[PDB]
């Protein structure tokens, strides 16, 4: 079979699954759920981490008949490889990689103000960077519409999770930037995202997990 | 020749400027140092940060040309695939990928904990999880001598930096592993890599930046 493994909330997954529905893959979930607070029992994922052959366990993990996958990157990169949706040029493959790795540290940012437990004081100085990071993105993408030119790829799907979630949490912010907000309305209008945004597989909250300051529901 | 920009410290840049090294490059280094407790100052970095044309200014950055890359991996995959330094299989390219993702967490792993004022206290954590990393690591090098198998790659220019590393923080970590000490005395025993490392350019400390507690010198 095809499983994706992961917590029940949008997290580190938003982009996997919305790749294996562009795909048109057979896949199902495997939604491990966190107690509540103040426990926050991890035990549905412990109680198999170590049972499943994964060889450095971890969650998100895919499984693919005997190929048996964690690292959330590694997963956008496997599923991207087998149906051609990689970089093709050398100037594909470094905009591919300097994107991959970019927008894993935005999507970091956002993540450790969310759980700090001064998120109220360390919002306004995200905030106020905020436009400047998607400065960059919005110059880099400039008038192709996708990120590596005509030709939609894997990094689309991290772009588009990092920067809709921003979108989640401060509602306005790509309005200054007319070909991000195109660029979340053409991938919101592709066949198969529209379709699964329309299905009850759909999961875009939580963000992020019980134990979060903001994104917790 | 290439520019590798970086603080003239250890840190990020060990594996690119091993990897330079290895396939023959031709470059110089612009180092940058970094000021004194409590404010750290970067002046020097930040006063020519955006000066340099790239995307996404960071540290390190390799200029090659008309290339300029960002983003540690980024720099070695440019490097690598310039060299036939990939994977080349789909299991290859899946071990490449799981293992540049899971190095690079446990690196940050340790660096986290390094520039965390509560080092002392948070150390022990660290310690005792770190035989269960390691193995994890050594069963899946097995006994091959390279991490892809035959063939070396640039994800061993990345486990050597953060093996080797974990050995500078704790002598004894790999002695248990003996696939993984004999992996480390391959790295350095191959030609370019002993020439280099005998070299008054090897740079193996200060590990991490000034405002490190542990490795700042
Ligand atoms: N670099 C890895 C990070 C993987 C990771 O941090 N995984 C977290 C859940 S997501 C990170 C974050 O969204 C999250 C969600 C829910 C709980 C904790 C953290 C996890 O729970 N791993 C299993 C384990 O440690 O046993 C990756 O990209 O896959
Ligand atoms: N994901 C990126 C991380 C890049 C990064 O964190 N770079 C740090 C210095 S190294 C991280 C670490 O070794 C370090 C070194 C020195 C000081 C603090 C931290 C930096 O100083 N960037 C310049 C900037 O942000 O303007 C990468 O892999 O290149």
């Amino acid at each position: 079979p095809m499983t994706l493994g992961y917590w029940n909330i949008r997290g580190l997954a938003h982009s996997i699954r919305l790749l294996l529905e562009y795909t048109d893959s057979s896949y199902e979930e495997k939604k491990y759920t966190m107690g509540d607070a103040p426990d926050y029992d991890r035990s549905q994922w412990l109680n198999e981490k170590f049972k499943l052959g994964l060889d450095f366990p971890n969650l998100p993990y895919l499984i693919d008949g005997t190929h048996k996958i964690t690292q959330s990157n590694a997963i956008l990169r496997y599923i991207a490889r087998k149906h051609n949706l990689c970089g093709e040029s050398e100037k594909e493959q470094i905009r591919e990689d300097i994107l991959e790795n970019q927008f894993m540290d935005s999507r970091m940012q956002l993540a450790k103000l969310c759980y700090d437990p001064d998120f109220e004081k360390l919002k306004p100085e995200y905030l106020q960077a905020l436009p400047e990071m998607l400065k960059l993105y919005s110059q880099f993408l400039g008038k192709q519409p996708w990120f590596l030119g005509d030709k939609i790829t894997f990094v689309d799907f991290i772009a588009y999770d990092v920067l809709e979630r921003n979108q989640v949490f401060e509602p306005s912010c790509l309005d200054a930037f007319p070909n991000l907000k195109d660029f979340i309305s053409r991938f919101e209008g592709l066949e198969k995202i529209s379709a699964y945004m329309k299905s009850s597989r759909f999961l875009p909250r939580p963000v992020f997990s019980k134990m979060a300051v903001w994104g917790n529901k």
